[PDB]
């Protein structure tokens, strides 16, 4: 597309706001930018020569537009931005720039939990057959900073947010890998208005990939996954593709149920953009797995000590606890800023004589009440570390798996992560 000549206006000084200036500025368009916090993260690395406009956002900026780039981070229906759309004002998001210069296949993933996985699977099998492939979005790389002309294959992570704002996105392979309470602060037509933006992902996509075991990841066909049934299932535990046997899962480094559903959406997806299988089920057994998703950071006199801080919503914390094995005690760490989740799809793991909780952050009250008499709370993780590290004896698992954001306390999931990882180290 081009932008010359446009009054473009992006909000957010974040990560993603920082890709849009330079995307516009290399175009030799000057945009202006604009965030409601009153200091934003990206404000120290903005160029000079770019207007900013910070703790609001600007109107006379915004009905002044030709073009709105709004950060994942800015409900559309903030009543500056409706204000604009009301007025016609085209809004679009990044990861709607990245589709009008995209010149290769996208992959393109979403699901309340496992999306990193597979987009980091899929990006891993791309590779395996040694293609040029480009993996970011909302994984952590600005989509915009994938755009290369050398190319071959995108793999996208694409939240809701980022879907809500995009038009142009037509996959080679799209999936909703599951659909579970989340954001409901931007949602407040609940859980099947995050779904609907989840959905958008599959309009005009090749091939749709779902979740036979999961209905609301299914378009109001396509391609399925799940445990029992699916044209990918699981079959000691085989991944299969339409009844035959394609890979014994002690070959992959990952473990757990839900990953082994992970590894048939990345090899449905990565069959569908063309990729060869065999090389494909490769990278399933070379993929060790990421940072901060259920990543041992200590096993020391006996604990495992755990940073699962990626848990940011129920629906990932469940898949933690849900078929865990603690030879002692688990000493669960919750909390932080719930979003308005309902926590109580985690009670029925926290029965038992071997569980201990302590919750703190900004929802800690709400997830000590899970089980009151097994529960402390904090203000900090820090003083929830200290409080259990007491108490740990060898057969113990110390577990950080949150169900929360970290955006209360912490600049993001990884520095709590690494924040626990210094910890465990100091107390374990
Ligand atoms: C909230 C969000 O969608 N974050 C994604 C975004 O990061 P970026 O730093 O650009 O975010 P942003 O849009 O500036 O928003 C960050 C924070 O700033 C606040 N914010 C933002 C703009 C504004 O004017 N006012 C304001 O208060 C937001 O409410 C949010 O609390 O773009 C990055 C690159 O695509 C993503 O990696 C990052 O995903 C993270 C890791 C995440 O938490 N995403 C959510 C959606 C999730 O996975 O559930």
């Amino acid at each position: 597309a081009d932008y010359q000549g446009k009054n473009v206006v992006i909000i957010g000084l974040g990560l993603t706001g920082l890709s849009c200036v330079d995307f516009f500025l290399a175009r030799g368009v000057t945009p202006r930018v604009m965030d409601t916090r009153m200091t934003p993260p990206g404000l120290d690395k903005l160029p000079e020569a770019v207007e900013r406009h910070t703790g609001s956002l600007n109107d006379e900026w915004l009905m002044a537009a030709d073009l709105i780039v709004a950060s994942p981070g800015i409900a559309l229906a903030h009543p500056s931005l409706s204000a604009a759309a009301d007025a016609g004002i085209e809004i679009v998001g990044d990861i709607e720039l990245f589709c009008r210069e995209a010149q290769a296949p996208i992959v393109a993933i979403t699901g309340s939990n496992g999306k990193s996985t597979v987009t980091t699977l899929v990006g891993e099998m791309a590779k395996a057959a040694g293609v040029n492939v480009g993996v970011g979005g909302n994984i952590g790389l600005p989509a915009l900073m994938l755009l290369d002309d050398e190319c071959e294959l995108y793999v996208l992570e694409l939240s809701s947010f980022q879907l809500e704002t995009t038009s142009s996105l037509q996959a080679v392979a799209a999936t909703i890998l599951n659909v579970t309470e989340d954001h409901m602060d931007r949602y407040p037509f609940g859980l099947q208005q995050y779904r609907a933006a989840k959905l958008r992902i599959y309009e005009n996509a090749k091939v749709c990939v779902v979740n036979a075991d999961d209905a609301l990841t299914m378009p109001i066909r396509c391609v399925s996954f799940g445990v029992n049934m699916g044209d990918y299932h699981l079959n000691e535990t085989w991944l299969r593709v339409k009844g035959e046997k394609v890979l014994n899962v002690k070959e992959m480094k990952l473990s757990g149920q839900h990953n082994y559903t992970n590894a048939l959406a990345a090899l449905a997806l990565a069959d569908a953009a063309g990729l060869p299988r065999a090389s494909s089920l490769k990278a399933l057994t070379t993929f060790t797995g990421l940072p901060h998703r259920f990543e041992v950071v200590l096993e020391h006199n006996g604990v495992r000590w755990i940073n699962d801080s990626k848990a940011t919503n129920v629906g990932s914390t469940e898949a933690a606890l849900n078929g865990l094995h603690v030879d002692g005690t688990l000493h669960l760490l919750l909390g932080g800023d719930g979003k308005s989740a309902d926590f109580s799809p985690l009670a029925r793991y926290l029965n038992g004589d071997n569980v201990r909780l302590y919750c703190f952050g900004r929802d800690g009250a709400q997830l000590a009440a899970l089980r009151p008499e097994v529960a402390e709370q904090t203000e900090t993780m820090e003083q929830a570390m200290r409080l259990l590290a007491p108490r740990v004896q060898p057969g113990d698992m110390v577990l950080l798996s949150p169900a929360c954001a970290s955006l209360d306390q912490f600049k993001n999931f990884e520095q709590r992560g690494n924040e626990f990882a210094r910890l465990a180290k100091e107390l374990g």
